[PDB]
């Protein structure tokens, strides 16, 4: 009104891992934009592309400014990022939502794991964080704010999550390292831990429908969350309102977190 | 993030209380604001510290949250002369100097116990007396610190009181959330108060953050008042249970 | 055979809140007395007085030295490890299991508890260590070792806990403060977290029958523990084994607290 | 108690300060029979002088490098053909290269990242699939981690996140594995003077802090770790499972 105390208005930030309408990066881009904030968003897929394009209705105007990224690729996230930069100019942020693993793996019990599956997982699900972060911050000057997704079973062995739960706890560590590492240089480092949400990937998990009527039983709130509970979460860890908080994982997730 | 809401911050002193910076926030925010103090002759401190942009009383209320009576008379009061309220924000504490200084095992029974009241119990009152005046729900905050996690060097009952605070969180979070209710503590850094004169060494927990915290830099009460707006307002819909740590990321590290 | 490496057996260990011979303090007295050691109780009730006496074989000699100690009074605490003091000398750790809420508050919705039923669960589960182990620390001129018992309750808000759930926070804080405290001095103070198991005290938890039933399906080993199984961690505890491990919580509980 | 009769799985010494040395001494002590596993061949000569100790051959000595399939499996297979089969397996094993622990967390390269969770991480998985055909009964397995597990430590970087995931691998093998009665379980120690520590960025002054900050005021030793260890290895910690004990004088508990 200004309440811009957020201060999140004509910053710019990049959303990556929109794949399409129920993506939780989705829900994050839809209350930025409603915010006032120029985004630019990567995907992987070419058809993540096209949701993309028919997503962009919403607020922005061009492009939404969108680039190909393969986190598995040094040269696409430097050269992504490296371009972002040249068009855009500098950024304000970056919203981390990109998550793999091989469904056998996570089918599919633990100490079977294949070595390529396990590192895979971490390749993709934690270390693109980390290059994304050291490409991002260079576009950052005066600093910024990174802000990552995870899930419960990187803190807990949680049933069908098998090698995700070791990517999400370590996800987790390389959030605190970076927020660490990049503090001084005022930027800040965060995570978002989310309760279940029916998603493209959460299909990939085994008995997903069974956790969304746990949390539905036995969550503080007696309800699930969506998406834009999530985006309005990540709004404030991108947001100034958030000047103290770093290495810092807040749980959206109805209160599940807290209870037995 | 917006007026319309009334909010009942408990825990002003002066102007560097943690609950000060809430206000100022909050206020700036639209919000109409509901003051508690302790004891009478502190009324005058307060009304002439609440200038600031409320426009009447800022609505004030003698609530000493030792006593059953006081509590439950004063947000009788408030939702009888402001009607019914949005949320909460606690940021009450107290134990003995001679307990805090003080070697843990030799702390009395009665200073363990005047710590755990005070600085835990209420938040326990408050919720039930304050939910009577939130029948579509809202947020509960307190205020907490790293000392209730982990062993700190001159915090000693407070330490224990905090721990408690901390589970008083996630059990009122657990029995509140079907009326709606969110409740979360906020884990401060070290900041300069009235009340951290108890906290022996304090020079040197500051100089500390500076050194070690991710930001390597102390926060402020308006930093606080910062996230306790996010969590009291709708932009933390999903979140109950929570302890948001407030403190450059302090928590975080060794 | 030597261990003598555990040095448990020419030693006085303490041991509060044996009601009858299912106590959790009672797996840890048949334990200590299997590996040697020498053996002190505390009883509050009478009706432990009786139960105590007939349940002293084992193969401990005197009395084995039985003290009633209620720890709601300085007095008795006090002049209870005074007398012990003056009968057997110097002491070697305690054993502490003793914890007591309202039934009318655990039955029961959090917010509607009251300031004495919660100040009552406080100094009764928590306080008592710390007079207790101050009292002890008289009797342990060349350090020692206090295990206290805690519950999965004092981390995470439990359906039928309450306000001893709160309890247990604060009695785990109160751990680690003594361990900060007293290390100095070579007392090392540490808890264990025990999974549900059907003793006297138990009948205070509302549905306790449904909680036992939950480790076993859900709890990595799959059937629950026994007092026994306390009592050798209560050894362990207790011995020099863990001559490194102070403020520590040690879940005797077949792996519940990793998972979800 | 606490006996012979069991044998254990020792992975990971280098000479005479290896934790795991430490945990050879006290479960040699207590009538174990050990056998023991090296990468180089430094180490194995290392091990061969050392076992002068109460163990009367070999102790079963095994090259196994952690990055090979092939190796572990093989390795297993053949101590199960030579001393039948086992009781638990005691993991000490980590890597990272020294350009990344330096070194700033956000320039780390991909493949010093992956390599930190190859060896310091996923060794432990393969080791428990191979082992637990070593086991038809049950039994323990210990993997050995650190505080920056739990927290961004200084100059600890790339295998902080290292052992965040070996933390995790550890709960998820607990519960994967304890229907099969097979416990695991973590020990958490202090910083100690090893071959390895000499890798870590101002180690002297983070023994030193210990002992300045720490509930008891001076740190551990190997003998320490291996106490515990006996503990989580031997049936004494019966219903402990997927849990991390902080060999540590309590410094984990404070500020
Ligand atoms: N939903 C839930 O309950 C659930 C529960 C808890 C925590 N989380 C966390 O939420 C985050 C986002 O997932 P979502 O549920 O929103 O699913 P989503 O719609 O399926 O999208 C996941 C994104 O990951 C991207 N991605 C995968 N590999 C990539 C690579 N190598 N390079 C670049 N992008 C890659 C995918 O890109 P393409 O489509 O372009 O391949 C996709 O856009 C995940 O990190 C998840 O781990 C979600
Ligand atoms: N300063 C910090 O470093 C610090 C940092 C970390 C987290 N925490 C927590 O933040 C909270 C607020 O403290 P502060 O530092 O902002 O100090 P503060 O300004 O001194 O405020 C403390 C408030 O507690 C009130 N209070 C004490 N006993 C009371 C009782 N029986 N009934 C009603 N009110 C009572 C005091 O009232 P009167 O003065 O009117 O009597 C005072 O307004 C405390 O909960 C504290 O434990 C504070
Ligand atoms: N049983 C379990 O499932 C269980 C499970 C997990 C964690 N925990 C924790 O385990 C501990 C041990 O209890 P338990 O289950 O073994 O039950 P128990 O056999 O009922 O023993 C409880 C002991 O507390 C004593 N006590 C209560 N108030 C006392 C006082 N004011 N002064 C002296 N002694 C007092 C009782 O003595 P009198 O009978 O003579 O009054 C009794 O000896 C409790 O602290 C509990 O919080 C318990
Ligand atoms: N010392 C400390 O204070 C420090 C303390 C905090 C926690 N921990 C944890 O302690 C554990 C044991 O280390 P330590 O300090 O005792 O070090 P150490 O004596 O240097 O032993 C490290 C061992 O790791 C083995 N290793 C490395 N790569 C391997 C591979 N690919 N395959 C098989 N073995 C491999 C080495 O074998 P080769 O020599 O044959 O190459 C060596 O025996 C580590 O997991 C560490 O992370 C130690
Ligand atoms: O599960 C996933 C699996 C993959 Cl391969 C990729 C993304 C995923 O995202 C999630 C979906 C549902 C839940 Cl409960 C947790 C997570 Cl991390
Ligand atoms: O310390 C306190 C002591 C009392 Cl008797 C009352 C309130 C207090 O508030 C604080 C001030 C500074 C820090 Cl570091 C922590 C806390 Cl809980
Ligand atoms: O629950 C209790 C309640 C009271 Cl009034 C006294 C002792 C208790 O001891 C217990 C018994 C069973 C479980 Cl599951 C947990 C605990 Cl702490
Ligand atoms: O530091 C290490 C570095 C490497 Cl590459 C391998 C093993 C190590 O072992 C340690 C030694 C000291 C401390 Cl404090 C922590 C750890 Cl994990």
């Amino acid at each position: 009104l200004a309440a811009a105390m957020l201060n999140l208005e004509n910053k710019t930030y990049v959303i990556m891992g929109i794949a399409n309408k129920r993506s939780i990066a989705f829900g994050v881009a839809k209350v930025l934009d409603q915010l006032g904030a120029k985004l630019v968003f990567t995907y992987r897929k070419e058809r993540s592309r096209k949701e993309l394009e028919k997503l962009l209705e919403q607020l922005n105007q061009p492009e939404a400014h969108l680039y190909q990224i393969d986190v598995q690729s040094d040269e696409e996230v430097i050269n992504g990022f490296e371009q972002i930069g040249k068009d855009v100019g500098n950024i304000d942020g970056v919203y981390h939502s990109i998550a793999f693993a091989n469904m056998e793996d996570l089918r599919g019990r633990f100490s079977e794991t294949s070595r390529e599956g396990f590192l895979l997982a971490q390749d993709i699900s934690s270390y693109s964080l980390t290059i994304v972060a050291h490409e991002a911050k260079k576009l950052m000057p005066e600093g910024g704010s990174i802000v990552a997704t995870t899930y419960l079973g990187g803190e807990f062995a949680v049933q069908n999550y098998n090698v995700m739960g070791v990517a999400k706890a370590s996800l987790e560590a390389n959030v605190k390292y970076l927020a660490l590492d990049l503090g001084p240089d005022n930027i800040r480092v965060n995570a978002i831990s989310a309760g279940p949400i029916r998603t493209l990937s959460a299909k990939g998990v085994g008995g997903f429908n069974t956790i969304l009527k746990e949390i539905e039983e036995r969550a503080p709130l007696k309800r699930n969350v969506d998406q834009v509970e999530v985006g309005k979460t990540a709004a404030y860890l991108l947001s100034d309102l958030s000047s103290g908080v770093t290495g810092e994982n807040i749980h959206v997730d109805s209160g599940f977190h807290a209870i037995k």
